[PDB]
């Protein structure tokens, strides 16, 4: 599924596969 980033995290939350789960979907960077 997918909500729109920084979306509420829970047992079963939307958010695209390209997002981690912790409080709210957070992006990811290397630099």
């Amino acid at each position: 599924y997918c909500q729109k980033w920084m979306w509420t995290c829970d047992e079963e939350r939307k958010c695209c596969e390209g997002l981690v789960c912790r409080l709210w979907c957070k992006r990811i960077i290397n630099m």
